[PDB]
């Protein structure tokens, strides 16, 4: 009795083909910038999830966003900084600018590029079918890039997507749970907010990969097209799989449990029991029908699969018909 090993379908050994220092964050020596160069303007309010500030970098007068990280392990701080530096410049990924410690708290602070405060959460339930397609493809750009750079985000959810309303500039943020993918590495199942936890985390399948981000994105998509926030509404980690099972059916769940020989608690197995597969047309109602099309259902169907290996890659996702017209967007800004 033992869980079978798994491998990522794409970008499998990207980190291996790179030098050690690219992914060996525990050896990274953190370069510090001057605190006296940054002055905080106003508390930008991450909804009391974190300490986010507007700040002026006085040495160049430019505006910066400063986040003071809640006191975590030295290991996890090293990770994020190395991840952000490596990902710097990529499409729709927050640009890290400086690393500073606060003198009145001894707490590390991250400095980011110009950001206007609009959380995707309070927007994604009121947007056109076209703009759902537009921003989804923008997120994919970030995820395809960061996966190719050997990094799983591990907290894909609308609260961690920031959108500049007026410029339509989308930045994927919150890389505090992000981790370098290495073939054959066991990863923590504690990552990701429950509503966006993939089946792999929910069954304790520990050798998952980038394909985790794609499930979460499927949950985000499901939320937008059906106007159900959130789509899978688990009141419990166990109930989260129940809510999933009541939609995709239990059959394919037991294929997934069998395939990778995952040992699931026979008591949890009892509660899961037998649920039939539901077609998405049953989530369709008057309010959301205009936000739903066959290509939307097809894409989502190819994201919300139990078997992580059978979910679309970020690249395969960017080539789906669902985004066919939106790739030709004419960047109208009013
Ligand atoms: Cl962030
Ligand atoms: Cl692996
Ligand atoms: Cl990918």
């Amino acid at each position: 009795s033992g869980p079978v090993p798994s491998r990522a379908r794409v970008y499998t050994d990207v980190n291996t083909h790179r030098p050690r220092e690219y992914w060996d964050y525990e050896s990274h020596v953190v370069e510090w910038g001057n605190q006296d160069d940054y002055q905080l303007v106003r508390k930008l309010g991450r909804g009391k999830y974190s300490e986010v500030f507007e700040a002026i970098n006085i040495t160049n007068n430019e505006k910066v966003v400063v986040k003071i990280l809640k006191p975590v392990k030295k290991k996890k701080i090293k990770r994020e900084i190395k991840i952000l530096e490596n990902l710097r410049g990529g499409p729709n990924i927050i640009t890290l600018a400086d690393i500073v410690k606060d003198p009145v708290s001894r707490t590390p602070a991250l400095v980011f590029e110009h950001v206007n405060n609009t959380d995707f959460k309070q927007l994604y339930q009121t947007l056109t079918d076209y703009d759902i397609r537009f921003y989804m493809y923008e997120i994919l750009k970030a995820l395809d890039y960061c996966h190719s750079m050997g990094i799983m985000h591990r907290d894909v959810k609308p609260h961690n997507v920031m959108i500049d309303h007026e410029h339509r500039k989308l930045r994927l943020i919150d890389w505090g749970l992000a981790e370098f993918y290495h073939p054959g590495q066991e990863y923590n199942v504690r990552v990701a907010s429950r509503y966006f936890k993939g089946p792999e985390l929910l069954v304790d399948y520990q050798m998952y990969d980038y394909s985790l981000d794609m499930w979460s994105l499927g949950c985000m998509l499901a939320s937008m097209i059906f106007r159900k926030e959130p789509f899978f509404h688990g009141h419990d980690n166990y109930d989260q799989l129940v809510r999933i099972a009541k939609v995709l059916g239990t059959e394919d769940l037991y294929d997934y449990i069998d395939k990778y020989n995952i040992e699931l608690d026979p008591r949890f197995n009892d509660i899961l029991g037998r649920h039939s597969r539901k077609r998405w047309e049953r989530f369709v109602h008057s309010e959301n029908q205009h936000l739903v099309s066959p290509e939307a259902l097809d894409f989502l169907d190819k994201l919300l699969r139990y078997d992580h290996q059978s979910r679309l890659t970020a690249r395969e996702a960017m080539e789906h018909p669902y985004f066919y017209t939106v790739v030709k967007d004419q960047a109208r800004m009013g």
